[PDB]
């Protein structure tokens, strides 16, 4: 296989469906990313240079090896987290440790060469996610610094043979929900040119139909012939619709975290199994669902499990929705190309909000 | 296969390897029953009896449907847990449920009774586990009292068509550590009659000292042609030398607590997965180890993930100490047969206790 090459193999109104291939495998896309602890999953950058360290994970044998996983991994930037979890200057961002205090620098250099030493086949440039609601004029600035990083990421990794050969870069398209900015952000990252597009900055709360409304604008203005990542997305629903609008690969906490707090995604709207009414219900998950949990496991069991406090049921619940969403994003994939994919996002919307 | 059937296949000294037959399958002796949330599974009547409760688990057709574990399982009186977690008098015990005030009354017949609906395959009849240390006059009246309630356990079994037809019985001997007190509650339950015969009240914290010379006279006193078991024990190395004193079938619930709280077992000794010494080991958590868990992934990740608070970790510390469990089971079983236990046990001990 090539370092990167992106295939659409069809099309439905600005909906896509293709392959990414890369030397540790091919992506069927859309894609959705699970989080590492698919045919990709993500690395938690921040995290994962706190503890073990980056140096520690090469000295261990880099990310696929540390956790046994050799098909592609996309790391982020680290730069969320840092602000999640400090002085921001045009270098970067300084923070300190509570782990144990330590200090630590993230500039776009040091986090392309964290994500070097992590070992991963998609990196992401270093930016920041301009928080919401911002001004025209903040903005834009965090924009301006954004794209400004997005060459100095591309000029770092660019500098690293084994991973310029070896993985691929994504810039990050910025703006807050300004067409103009957004249009800016396009044309910045274009004219430096990377392996793939995320729109960044929509994972910020500002509620579906905003978020929609941006990606009608957003999206056409990335080159058509890469793939487009909306960042930290999301529900079902978002996905489909994001989908619509020309996005190819999604990553969201949401499975993981919803399987450890008692919800379970089903075509018929998530479910909290902990409540009352599923204590004596025989059926699975979800009726469809062909995830070995729902093979062979009801409601009235995993309910049990998570009252009685039992690892286990956190970790069906967790199994089941990681494979619902692959099987949302393969529903998806062969609606796209049997060219029924408008159908399919009609009859998910009436079956997954009607909640039976 | 019939209701139940021990047949002896080998012997070493007073060690034996051999098979249960029930209906729903055949238990390989010795043999440890891990806990069902393996040849047999235990349930825990205690926690089932309040959480869904016994008449729900039998509307929702019964434990082995509930768990989709179509294999023996066995269950215990669910007195231990009503003392653990009331009023007591010849009848029974009464206890109030901190799950939701409710009262309940717990004597020799409502346990089987409750032990009836869940549908289990071998049924523990209902006693009292003696405190220790505990004076002669309180262990000759706790075992008394428990013979008593051995008959009951008895009569309320066999009134029981579909459970005197399809299940199996086992009845507790007592005594505290006194030979004398041990040998009338042999005498007491041989006299009644049960299918197998537990060593009770020996996890009581004595020591491993005093439960081998406890066990050392206790268990010639029971029928050689029947099953011992040796309940809530123990450690790798307490099932070793209860084996080598004619101990056939064990529970503990060592290998799941272990499991959450960063100990994993090995042939070398216990080991804290969380200590920093283990952030950079690429070997399994044991080398010579069968497990899943063992053929892929090291001791640092599994130090990672629990680390990080990952329920993947506590579920891979899980898997592998259960798993070992059994493989040290499979390595008694086939020394056993093979005339080389004595030399397993020597073995086993020198290297469990070098902590290499
Ligand atoms: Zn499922
Ligand atoms: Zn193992």
């Amino acid at each position: 296989r090539p370092r990167f090459s992106f295939s659409i193999a069809a099309r439905e109104g600005k909906a896509r469906t293709g392959t990414i291939e890369m030397k540790r495998g091919v992506i069927r896309t859309p894609a959705f990313m699970p989080v590492g602890t698919a045919d990709i999953i993500l690395g938690n950058t921040y995290h994962l240079m706190l503890r073990p360290g980056a140096e520690r994970i090469a000295k261990l044998g880099g990310l696929h090896s540390f956790m046994g996983f050799d098909r592609p991994i996309l790391t982020d930037s680290g730069g969320y987290q840092v602000m999640s979890l400090t002085k921001q200057s045009e270098e970067g961002v300084t923070f300190k440790s509570h782990l144990d205090g330590s200090r630590h620098m993230l500039s776009p250099e040091r986090s392309i060469e964290i994500q070097h030493l992590l070992g991963s086949d998609i990196v992401m440039a270093f930016d920041e996610c301009t928080p919401y609601p911002a001004t025209p004029s903040r903005a834009a600035s965090s924009m301006e610094r954004s794209m400004r990083w997005a060459k100095r990421s591309r000029d770092a990794f660019d500098s690293r043979k084994e991973q310029a050969e070896n993985a691929a870069l994504f810039g990050i398209q910025q703006g807050s929900v300004f067409e103009n900015l957004r249009q800016q952000s396009a044309d910045a990252l274009a004219e430096i040119g990377f392996d793939g597009y995320a729109v960044g900055g929509l994972a910020v709360g500002e509620g579906q139909d905003e978020m929609f409304r941006v990606l009608d604008f957003s999206v056409p203005m990335l080159p058509d012939d890469k793939p487009h990542y909306l960042m930290g997305v999301g529900k079902p629903d978002d996905i489909v619709g994001a989908v619509e609008r020309g996005i190819d690969m999604f990553d969201c906490v949401l499975p993981t975290r919803s399987g450890r707090n008692g919800q379970a995604f089903t075509w018929d709207g998530p479910i909290n199994i902990r409540n009352a009414r599923f204590s004596e219900d025989l059926k699975p998950l979800d009726s469809e669902c062909h995830c070995a949990v729902c093979q062979k496991w009801s409601r009235a069991y995993i309910h049990h499990l998570i009252r009685a406090g039992e690892i286990l049921g956190a970790m069906l619940m967790t199994e089941h929705n990681i494979a619902f969403y692959q099987q949302l994003m393969q529903k998806i994939r062969d609606s796209i190309s049997e060219g029924r994919f408008s159908q399919f996002a009609q009859d998910f919307r009436a079956r997954y909000f009607a909640r039976n």
